[PDB]
C-alpha cells in the first residue's frame, strides 16, 4: 500500500502539497514546507518586483473556511528564482514555482529567466491565471481571449512543460470553452483546479462589519465552503482534458476530501486553508487518513481509483 | 415591535419568503406557504407547457447545504397564472410569480398574458435569468448581450414593474457590467441575489458515486456553502443599483443570517435549502430570532440597518 506517484518526469512520495500562497512566501516558509511530509511544494505567486500587498486585516478563517484579499504580497521573482536555483533541495521533494504577473509582458519577462533554471534544476512552473484580489485586474481566465494570449506568449517565450492555476467556473459552456483553450496548448501539462471562489463577503454579526479591510470586505473564499465547487472543476477538466494532468485544490481538510478529489480525477492534491489553520503537521494526518481509506477499500495504489467517480445510470 | 414593511406598492408583515422552487410547485404547496407566517411567497419557476423535469434522484441535502438539478419541473404557466388570478388569497400576503422560459420568445409569450392579471391582482413577476440546470441552456445572465435582449423584450411586452433572479457573480467587472445592464431598465424594480451556485459536484465517499443522477452529478448548490457568496452579491448590487430594491437569497438558516443579508442591503430575504429541510415552521423561528437580534441591538426598524454594513477605513 502506496501513495507514491511518478509524474511530469518527477517522483513524489505522496500527492499532497501546499496550495500556492500558503506557507511559501519566505525562505523560512519554504524550508518548513520542505521539511514537512508533503510530496511537494509550490512557492508564493510572485511578481517581477517585490510587493507589500494589501492592508491588514487581509485574511480571516472560520469554521467553514477562509476569505482573503492578500493582494499578491511576495518577495519578488528574483527571490523565488534564486530559491529554485541555489537554495532548494530537490533530493527532498519537487518544487513548483508560481508566477502571477499583472500583464502578459510581465509574465513573459519572468518565464524567459525561469527557463534555464527549469532546464537545469527541473523546477516546474505554475502560471497563475486567477488572482481575484488586485483591483481593476479582473481574472485573466474569466476572459477567454486574454487567456489565449497569455498561453501563446508564455508557451512561445518559455517553450517548456508548465501548468496553469485556474479559477472556478460555474457554467457548462465555460467549462467547454476554457477546456478547449487549454487543449490548444500542448505545453500545458497540468491544470490546477481551483483558485479561491472570487469576491465573497463575510460579515460579522456582532460588530456589523466586514472582516477584511481591502476592497470593502470582498475577497476569495476557500475551505469547506468550496469543496463541491472544487470537485466539479477538477472533474470537468479531467473529462475535458484527457491528455493533461489535473491537480486538485479546494476544501481539503482530510484524507476523505483528498479521496474525493482523486476520484474526481486529481493527481496532486493541494491544501490551502486547512494548512494555514492547522500547520504543516496536517500532511502526516492526511496521508494516514487516505491510506486508511484505501486499506478499508482494498485499493493499493492511487491509479486504481483516480478518475473513477461513478455516475448514476 | 413588529417587522412589517412596504415595497413595490404592497405591504408585507415581515421580510421573509420562500426561495423560488421550494415548497411552491403545486396548489397544495402554495396553500401551505400561504398559511405559513411568511411575509410573501413565490411560485415555482414555470414554462409555457408542463415539464416533468430531470430524472431522480435530483435533489440531495447535507449538513452544509444542498445540490440540485431539478430541471425546471413545473405545472405549466397556465396553472400558476390561474393560481394567481383565481385562487390566491391576496388578503393574506403578496404573491410573486417566477417565469423561466427557455428563450426570449417563450418569456415574452408568458408575460403578455401575466400583464392583465398583474394589473388586476398585483401579482409580481420575478424573471428567472439564472437556471444553471437545463442541458444546452446555460445561465442567461452570464451572457450580458442575451440578458440585455431578454430585458428589452420583456420590458416592451410587459410594460409593468418586475424583478430579476440573478445568478451569483465572482468578479468585480461582472458586477459592474451586470448592474449597468440592469440599470438600463427602469421597469426592473427588484433584483434577487442569488440563484444557486452553479454546477457543483457532490461525491459520496463510501459509494464512490455522485449523488444526483442528471448531468453526471453536476447541480446547483444552496445552503451554508453559499452564504458568503450571496452576501457579496446582495451587497454588490445594493451599492451598484441605488434606485432598485435587492432581495437576498442564499444560505439563510437563522435570524442572524437574515440580519446579515439585510445589513448587506436586502429588502426581502428568501429561504430555500433551510425551508426545504425544516419545513414552513422555519418562518416563525426566523422572525423570533431576527426580532431578538434587533432588540438586543436597539433597532426598531429594518430601515435602520438595511445596507449599513460597515467597512474598515
Ligand atoms: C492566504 C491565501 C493566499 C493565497 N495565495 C495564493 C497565491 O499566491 N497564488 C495562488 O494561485 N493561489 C493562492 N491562494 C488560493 C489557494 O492557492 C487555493 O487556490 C484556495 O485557497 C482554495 O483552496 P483551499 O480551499 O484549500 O483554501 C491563496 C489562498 C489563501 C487563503
Ligand atoms: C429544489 C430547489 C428548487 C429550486 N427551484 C428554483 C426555481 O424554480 N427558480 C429559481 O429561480 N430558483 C430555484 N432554486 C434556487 C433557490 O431559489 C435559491 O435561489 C437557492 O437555493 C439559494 O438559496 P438557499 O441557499 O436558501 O438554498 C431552487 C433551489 C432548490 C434547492
Ligand atoms: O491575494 C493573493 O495573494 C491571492 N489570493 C488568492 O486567493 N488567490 C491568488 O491567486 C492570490 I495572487
Ligand atoms: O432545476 C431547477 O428547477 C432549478 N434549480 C435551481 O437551483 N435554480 C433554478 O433556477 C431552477 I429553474
Amino acid at each position: 500500500m502506496c501513495l507514491k506517484l511518478n509524474l511530469l518526469d518527477h517522483v513524489f512520495a505522496n500527492p499532497f502539497m501546499n496550495a500556492a500562497g500558503v506557507l511559501c512566501s519566505t525562505e523560512e516558509d519554504l524550508r518548513c514546507m520542505t521539511a514537512s511530509s508533503s510530496g511537494a511544494l509550490v512557492s508564493k505567486s510572485c511578481t517581477s518586483a517585490p510587493r507589500d500587498g494589501n492592508p491588514e486585516p487581509r485574511y480571516m478563517a472560520f469554521p467553514l473556511g477562509s476569505i482573503n484579499s492578500m493582494g499578491l504580497p511576495n518577495l519578488g521573482f528574483d527571490f523565488y528564482l534564486k530559491y529554485a536555483s541555489d537554495l532548494h533541495d530537490y533530493s527532498k521533494k519537487p518544487l513548483f514555482l508560481s508566477i502571477s504577473g499583472l500583464s502578459v509582458e510581465e509574465n513573459v519577462a519572468m518565464v524567459r529567466r525561469l527557463a534555464p533554471v527549469a532546464q537545469e534544476k527541473g523546477v516546474l512552473l505554475e502560471l497563475n491565471l486567477s488572482c481575484p484580489n488586485v483591483p481593476g485586474k479582473p481574472q485573466v481566465a474569466y476572459d477567454f481571449e486574454a487567456m489565449r494570449t497569455y498561453l501563446q506568449q508564455v508557451s512561445l517565450a518559455y517553450g517548456l512543460p508548465f501548468g496553469v492555476k485556474m479559477p472556478p467556473y460555474f457554467d457548462i459552456a465555460h467549462f467547454d470553452t476554457a477546456a478547449a483553450v487549454l487543449n490548444e496548448f500542448p505545453l500545458v501539462k497540468f491544470v490546477t483546479c481551483v483558485n479561491s471562489v472570487g469576491n465573497g463577503l463575510v460579515i460579522d454579526a456582532e460588530s456589523e462589519s466586514v472582516v477584511i479591510k481591502p476592497k470593502q470586505g470582498f475577497g476569495g473564499l476557500g475551505g469547506k465552503y468550496i469543496l463541491p465547487t472544487a470537485l466539479a472543476n477538477v472533474n470537468a477538466f479531467y473529462r475535458r482534458c484527457p491528455d493533461k494532468l489535473v491537480f486538485g485544490c479546494g476544501g481539503v481538510y482530510s484524507g476523505e476530501d483528498a479521496f474525493l478529489h482523486i476520484l474526481a480525477g486529481a493527481s496532486m492534491v493541494q491544501v490551502g486553508t486547512a494548512l494555514q489553520e492547522e500547520g504543516p503537521g496536517i500532511f502526516t494526518r492526511l496521508e494516514d487518513e487516505l491510506l486508511e481509506i484505501m486499506a478499508r477499500k482494498g485499493y493499493r495504489t492511487l491509479e486504481e481509483f483516480r478518475g473513477r467517480v461513478k455516475t448514476i445510470e
